[PDB]
């Protein structure tokens, strides 16, 4: 039916931020939207719960998803350690689009991240799944604790996540 959307409450050295929500786009990317779906519920048993955002450039993005090695060099689907690229119907428009990140052709697992800026040039090489839709104003909160190498000043975590609505 409807596009499910999901939540992350995010926490800055584990003191409360505020809440970010998707929309996650199955309309056009089921494959990509359910896994993000249910590793921000939790339901098969691992996910998004207590992992951080390893890297934030301003002007750039905010990667996270990694909650095997918290680093960028982790993470896995709930298709396997790796997964397909399932399509590049939706490109990189701007501030808010959700999109995976990986490490060449066919290689998504967990980590993802949150634009913060256009960044045309992913389009057709990362897989564009969702896009905020309230607490942008929080996104550009955690936005000011990254640097221009990424590395983050405070501990940016999901402190807790689920499916709204
Ligand atoms: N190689 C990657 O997955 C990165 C691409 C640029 C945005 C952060 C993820």
């Amino acid at each position: 039916m409807v596009n499910p959307t999901v939540f992350f409450d995010i926490a800055v050295d584990g003191e409360p931020l505020g809440r970010v929500s998707f929309e996650l786009f199955a309309d056009k990317v089921p494959k990509t939207a359910e896994n993000f779906r249910a590793l921000s519920t939790g339901e098969k048993g691992f996910g998004y719960k207590g992992s951080c955002f390893h890297r934030i450039i301003p002007g750039f993005m905010c990667q996270g998803g990694d909650f095997t090695r918290h680093n960028g060099t982790g993470g896995k689907s709930i298709y396997g350690e790796k997964f397909e690229d399932e399509n590049f119907i939706l490109k990189h428009t701007g501030p808010g689009i959700l999109s995976m990140a990986n490490a060449g052709p066919n290689t998504n697992g967990s980590q993802f991240f949150i634009c913060t800026a256009k960044t045309e040039w992913l389009d057709g090489k990362h897989v564009v799944f969702g896009k905020v839709k309230e607490g942008m104003n929080i996104v550009e909160a955690m936005e000011r604790f990254g640097s221009r190498n990424g590395k983050t000043s405070k501990k940016i975590t999901i402190a807790d996540c689920g499916q709204l609505e």
